[PDB]
């Protein structure tokens, strides 16, 4: 509320109700309500927003005001007391590859983005936020608690800007502030193609009628394509090494260069689109560039859907997968396809799955040169290590043969993210993702832990002893009670991630319910779901069933040895097979003549 920094460009389109292709914006998916799931609309509210003043001020804004008669603890203080840890020894997930973590961030970026208020460029506002730590309007700074080492080294706060929100509309009657989702709620490879028509065009190769995506013209990975550079200045990717001066990539998603392995996955996905386009041109020489672009985009979309639902969700949801995502029963136009506000916090479980280092491995999956293993923080907004230090293959090998961090109640978020995060506007490896997540929960008017437990039909702990029983952890429950005083005030991000994981899963009960419900809606509410009859032919669906991440790697790198099950922990060579033994995508069912 209070209009400073609101709204988004929602362009009005007339719907082609008979197109066999998704729109870029996600409009026209639901025929009765064409905006359901589209980009640049409010996140859905599963529960009503909870603000300090009932409208827009987050809990923790006014020093006098309590939440249920208790002060809310500082975000940085929750992080210091509970989220940090020293010893990286034995922290690794023994049955999840690093690809497990990385695929999570990919799916998340496809589904939701809540961009920070653009106070504008040229800002004295940025100055009063970063330099003077002054709370007001969109500046909601993360204040350091007493004894914080960052007090001695950085200043009084980390700067923090409130998320974008819907503009008050001409009734202008009093409503709770609603944050915007800038990407399509559909699992539709929007992170490759864009959620905005203008960027979608700019990303395409329109010089040739071959339906390709634009590729870098200054740099090649032993003949394989790189994403184009984003030429917008100043560049955070240039800032982290001004000698090398390699800019950030330009992708369908603003966040693609945030860390080197995300950039890697974006590169693999772009290569696959061009491979699909080239193969379809061979099968159908009469097909034009639009047709080729849309058909490759339509396949890559299904690829993301199949990998997510067949390979990823089962090993996240474990025993709860069947309860929340039973067998598909066809498209239901009454299901809400939109991403909920709470989901964008629930999926941040992945921040406890990121380890402290990244490795480049050689063709024998051995340490690649003398600086093989690098600290994660050196790789935020880092494109020069790809362009000028061996391409993506050595990073992709590390994705296969290295492990995700395991979530640990005593070891939650590696110091690489908790103390050394780099933000694209700022100059320091000095931010705390855990403190930002907690601040952001409050920014977004999140109901509290016991609110969501109830939403999920779970018991709502009210005492120390009750919380100890939910967490199966005496000390964690005590630290939480000392900070929050009531489990009612525990911010959903820490509350959900504190719970011991469900059987065969990587999240606890509350997160299994919130994620499960959302992924059920993402499938059932999507008119272009790959299994919805008439989206693909039956023969095309038989072809699609054989896709794998292992094949993506074989088709789009010079790696010739890969595991069959890329998401579990895999050791070279015992667990790796030659690419020739891995099922391919049979494209003959897309062959199209007139006779
Ligand atoms: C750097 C960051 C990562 C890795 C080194 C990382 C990783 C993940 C994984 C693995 C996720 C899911 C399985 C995931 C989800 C979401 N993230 Fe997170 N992430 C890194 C950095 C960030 C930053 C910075 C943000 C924004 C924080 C803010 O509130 O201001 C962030 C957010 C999210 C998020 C909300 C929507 C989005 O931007 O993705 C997730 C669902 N991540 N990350
Ligand atoms: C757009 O597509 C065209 C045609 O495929 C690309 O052009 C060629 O690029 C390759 C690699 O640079 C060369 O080996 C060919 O000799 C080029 N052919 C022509 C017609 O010039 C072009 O580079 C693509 N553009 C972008 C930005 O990706
Ligand atoms: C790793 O997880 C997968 C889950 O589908 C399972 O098939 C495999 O046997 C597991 N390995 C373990 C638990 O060591
Ligand atoms: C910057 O990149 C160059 C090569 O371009 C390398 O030799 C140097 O170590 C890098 N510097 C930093 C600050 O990482
Ligand atoms: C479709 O959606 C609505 C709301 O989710 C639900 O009441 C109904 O049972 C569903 N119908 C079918 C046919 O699955
Ligand atoms: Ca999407
Ligand atoms: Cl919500
Ligand atoms: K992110
Ligand atoms: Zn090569
Ligand atoms: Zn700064």
């Amino acid at each position: 509320s209070w209009e400073v920094g609101c709204g988004a460009p929602v362009p009005l389109v007339k719907c082609d109700e008979n197109s066999p292709y998704r729109t870029i914006t996600g409009d026209c998916n639901n025929r009765r309500s064409p905006a359901l799931g589209a980009a640049n609309r409010a996140l859905a509210r599963w529960l009503p927003a909870e603000y300090e003043d009932g409208l827009a001020l987050p809990f923790g804004w006014t020093q006098r005001k309590t939440r249920n008669g208790f002060r809310v603890p500082l975000a940085r203080e929750v992080s210091n007391k509970i989220v940090g840890y020293l010893d990286e020894e034995g922290v690794l997930d023994q049955n999840r590859s690093l690809l497990f973590m990385q695929w999570g961030q990919i799916v998340d970026h496809d589904l939701d983005f809540a961009p920070e208020t653009e106070l504008g460029s040229n800002e004295h506002s940025k100055t009063q936020c970063e330099e003077y730590c002054i709370q007001g309007d969109n500046c909601f700074p993360i204040m350091f608690p007493k004894n914080d080492p960052k007090l001695k080294t950085q200043g009084k706060c980390m700067p923090f800007f409130r998320a974008g929100f819907v503009c008050p509309t001409p009734p202008y009657q009093s409503l709770a502030r609603e944050q915007i989702n800038a990407v399509t709620s559909f699992l539709d490879a929007s992170l490759v193609y864009g959620s905005e028509p203008s960027l979608a065009s700019r990303l395409r190769n329109l010089s040739s009628p071959l339906g390709l995506m634009a590729v870098n013209q200054e740099a090649w990975d032993h003949g394989l394509a790189y994403l184009p550079f984003n030429n917008k200045k100043p560049s955070p990717c240039e800032f982290i090494n001004t000698t090398a001066r390699v800019p950030c990539f330009l992708a369908g998603d603003f966040r693609a260069s945030e860390q080197i392995l995300l950039a890697t996955a974006h590169t693999l996905l772009l290569r696959e689109h061009n491979r699909l386009a080239r193969e379809l041109k061979k099968l159908n020489p009469h097909w034009n560039g639009e047709k080729l672009y849309q058909e490759a985009r339509k396949i890559l979309g299904a690829f993301i859907q199949i990998i997510t639902f067949r390979d990823y969700l089962p090993i996240v949801l474990g025993s709860e997968m069947q309860k929340w995502i039973p067998p598909y029963q066809g498209y239901n136009n009454s299901v809400d396809p939109r991403i909920s506000n709470v989901f964008t916090f629930a999926f941040r479980f992945g921040h406890m799955e990121v380890p402290s280092t990244v490795s480049r491995l050689d063709e024998n999956y051995q340490p690649w040169g003398p600086e093989a293993e690098l600290p994660l923080h050196t790789l935020f907004f880092n494109t020069w290590r790809i362009i000028k230090d061996g391409g993506i293959d050595p990073l992709v090998r590390g994705l296969l043969a290295k492990k995700s961090k395991l979530m640990n109640q005593d070891k939650m978020v590696t110091s690489e993210l908790r103390n050394k995060l780099f933000q694209p506007t700022h100059k320091i490896h000095g931010f705390d993702l855990a403190a930002i997540n907690l601040q952001r929960c409050r920014d977004h008017g999140m109901p509290g832990y016991n609110s969501w437990r109830g939403f999920c039909g779970l018991s709502q702990p009210k005492t120390l002893k009750g919380l100890q029983t939910v967490l199966k952890n005496k000390i964690l429950a005590k630290k939480l009670m000392d900070l929050y005083k009531t489990p009612d005030n525990i911010d959903i991000w820490i509350g959900g991630n504190a719970e011991p994981m469900v059987e065969r899963g990587r999240v606890g009960p509350l997160l299994a319910c919130l994620l499960g419900r959302q992924f059920q809606q993402i499938r059932d509410g999507d008119r272009f779901w790959w299994e919805n009859p008439g989206v693909f032919t039956e023969k095309q669906r038989d072809s699609l069933q054989k896709v794998s991440f292992s094949r993506l790697i074989c088709d789009n790198t010079h790696i010739t040895k890969v595991p069959l099950h890329a998401f579990q922990a895999n050791n070279y060579p015992h667990d790796f097979v030659d690419c020739s033994t891995v099922d391919k995508l049979d494209l003959s069912p897309w062959a199209s003549r007139e006779n």
